C-alpha cells in the first residue's frame, strides 16, 4: 500500500513511483499519462514523449542516489513478463545487477 | 576512448547488421543472452545513459522506436525485453550507450 510520498516525481507527460515490490534496494516506475499499453504499440507521434520518458528516468536516477550505475527495463508481452498493460520504465539500482538481466 | 563499437560504426569488424540510419545502428549481439539478441545503438557516442541530456530527447525516443519496429521485424510478437545499463551496478561492460532487446525466449524477474 502506497503513500503520495511514493510518487517521485510528475509532470504533464509522466508519473514517477516505488515498485511496492521492488527488486533492488532502489526500484521505481516511470509511467506515461498516455496510455500506451506496451511498447510495440507505441507509434512515431510517440518520438518525443518516449524520449522524455527516458530523460526522467535517469535524472530520477541521479536523484536517488544511483551514481555507482542502474538498470533500465521495459517489458513487452507474456515473454517479457509484462504484468501491467500500461508502458513502464522500470529503474533499479543500488545493488549490483545480474547478467543475463532475466 | 573508442569502443569496441567505434569499430562496428565504421565497419572494419563484421557484424550482423539489421538497421542503419544517420541517427544509429542496429546489429546482433555475439554474446547473445537470448534466442534473438540484438542492440541499438546512437551514432552520437553517448558513453552512457546518465550521461545522456535534454538535447538527446528525440535520439532517445527514436532509439526505442527502433528497438520495437526492428523487435517486430524479428518476430518478436509474444513479447521481449529492452534494458539499457549504466554503469558498474548496472553490469554496463561497454562504454557506449546501447538498447540491448532480448526475445525467443520466456524473461525471467527479477531482470538480473
Ligand atoms: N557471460 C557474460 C558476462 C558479461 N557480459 C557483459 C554484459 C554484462 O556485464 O555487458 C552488458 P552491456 O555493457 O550493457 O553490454 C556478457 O555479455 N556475457
Ligand atoms: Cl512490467
Amino acid at each position: 500500500k502506497s503513500l503520495p510520498a511514493d510518487i517521485l516525481y510528475e509532470d504533464q507527460q509522466c508519473l514517477v513511483f516505488r515498485d511496492v515490490a521492488p527488486q533492488a534496494p532502489v526500484h521505481f516506475l516511470v509511467i506515461p499519462k498516455k496510455p500506451i499499453p506496451r511498447i510495440s504499440q507505441a507509434e512515431e507521434e510517440d518520438q518525443q514523449l518516449l524520449g522524455h520518458l527516458l530523460l526522467v528516468a535517469k535524472q530520477t536516477a541521479k536523484a536517488e542516489g544511483l551514481g555507482d550505475g542502474y538498470r533500465l527495463v521495459i517489458n513487452d508481452g507474456k515473454l517479457g513478463a509484462q504484468s501491467v498493460y500500461h508502458l513502464h520504465i522500470h529503474v533499479l539500482g543500488g545493488r549490483q545487477l545480474q547478467w543475463p538481466p532475466g
